[PDB]
């Protein structure tokens, strides 16, 4: 008996494909260092949890909250980065405005893409500390719900899909933007994979 | 322009259907008081967010983190309780053991339902403070991942479905069990809607 | 080598001394059940941490984040309740308005005690989930800073003293007020130990 | 009526005084960028809270949880960095081992400074995400309690003094160590201001 392990997905493009918005130096360590670290961290914790389940680690030889909380940290660390990479694309394929159903929903709920961009940027910059900014598609209400995560595992909304995702941990921009997170946020719009976003949304319509 | 509002789902059974495991007094206020409060809280915050989007509330007339964080609190409060009600059933329909694919997965990953129950109960009782204990079906790895939430919005794992959900806020058991949360957890197994659980799991296989 | 253990302080009054604002039934289990549970939880975790330090628990036989986070949960659980009991007093000795330096500071920063009461009550009721509402005396700025804690260990401000403390976990009022936390908050003002508060403030002036 | 504003304390040394353990480039932006940002953020929120108190911002023109939570974030951001700067010193004045009462307490509770260093380093590296690692002096138990903070405001222990403090946000080491936080932690021991630590501890004995 055991749990299936996680696997680092391949990057959808070269590490420099996002320049000049996000330097290849950032992407390189962000993917090969940070993301890989989450896959590894999640897997080692799964191996440890398997031992708890099998009884190879008996009472007093583990602290369950440390394992469980470490798992939500690493698993989300992996899942969110995997979404992050696929949510971006080199300028041209990336950037611009959304079309199809996504654009329609955005207009109905925010008036226009231009307004949405403002509100999202504003909400992303209001995030106290490290975390993420995402646009959910609530399959229950049909609302494109904006949300900011603190760390990788706090503030998520249960079961619904992430359509737009922006990494706000400092390692996602520091080497290039230093402490100017807001400039990184502005630059990020230029590599958003709107087509992938529309494609994902379609799956829930 | 606006967001669609949330609606309190009807209870799947009478308020006393879960006795003697969970008194009708608890269920009554838990549903009509607590759950309804989340729907209302979420909706009023949505109305407020609409005003921010439309500009009826201008700069300096709102604190976005208060709205956004209040939304994750109330929206999850609503969604999780909605899952909670459907995840239980009067003794007979509720309780017992799971069958089908769910039982198979449980045996492959935990050895047996008996072991799973132990590990879940142990993990649920380790929760520091109020929150939830859930069993996820990770569509990525195929793992039935156990997790404890702190409050309604901390520790969730992105996008994956909740198969089993246990409410651990004090209002879910205090009136009947006082501070003996562990006794409430033991009693809860008797009303778990395993059929609904198998049904939900099937949807992702 | 070892760490000193914590001790449950004696209650400053009889368990019914706070009626009719907080029933003796609540106080009884709140002190003998909940508070005692924190002292015990903190001590057992300290014993476990001692074993990690001494090496009796070797690598792979513990998950440090579980121990450390369990310690902040239980230690604060103990400390905050200890402050809570001393921050209240039977009607007469408790309730009313503050005098001395505390009253003056309140007037300078909030205009009046009445205004302060309003803002504090408003802030306490805005707390999403379980936790606490406190009035700090920031020794750095001299500000009587209001704050809400989520659970027992989130949102504290480093090193400064708590002058006013209100428990907002459901077990502090459920048996008597059920889900009407706001009514409990209003009733609480009637047992606030303003003299003890003035006394504590004096120590930092 | 109003609240007193916070002030950025002057750096205790030149921005390059901590090299080669922490580059002057990091210190420069860490102090002039990050720390200053917290003082400013705290003050603007205080100004806003004053308006809520005075009534210049009426109902519906603010979201109290956003103000209150933003205050704990920024105030701690300021206080913790202020402690951080004073807790370090150029090599010579900094680094080495503690003496006096601090050393004795460390020996009684951890066996030796060497063991303490190991446990602290281990605990600091276990921190999931950004935050801090601190050594508290619990005035209640007399325990030198280790703790890791998540972000600037989560996991603190009420009212007790911080003797040792290590910043674990990525901006404290990224420019020099990139994602190798553990190497930064090892290097940090070389600039710990043990004398200041002993001095602060003395105040509570
Ligand atoms: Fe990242
Ligand atoms: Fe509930
Ligand atoms: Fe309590
Ligand atoms: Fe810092």
């Amino acid at each position: 008996i055991q749990f299936k392990k996680y696997e680092l997905p391949p990057l959808p493009y070269k590490i420099d494909a996002l320049e000049p918005y996000i330097s290849k130096d950032i992407i390189d360590v962000h993917y090969n260092g940070h993301h890989k670290g989450f896959v590894n961290g999640a897997n080692s914790l799964l191996e440890r949890l398997e031992k708890v389940v099998k009884g190879d680690l008996q009472t007093g030889q583990y602290d369950i909250q440390g394992i469980i909380r470490g798992l939500t940290f690493n698993i989300n660390g992996h899942k969110l980065h995997a979404l992050y990479w696929e949510n971006m694309a080199p300028s041209g394929k990336g950037g611009g405005k959304p079309g199809g159903a996504l654009a329609d929903l955005i207009n109905k709920q925010y008036g226009s893409f231009d307004r949405f961009k403002q509100v999202f940027t504003e909400t992303a910059n209001s995030l106290p500390g490290t975390g993420w900014a995402v646009l959910y598609y609530d399959t229950e209400s049909g609302n494109l719900q904006i949300m900011t995560f603190e760390n990788h595992f706090q503030n998520h909304i249960a079961e619904i899909p992430i359509i737009l995702i922006l990494d706000e941990f400092e390692h996602a921009y520091y080497l290039q933007y230093k402490n100017k997170r807001a400039d990184y946020v502005n630059a990020w719009w230029n590599v958003v994979n709107w087509d992938a976003a529309e494609k994902k949304l379609q799956k829930y319509l």
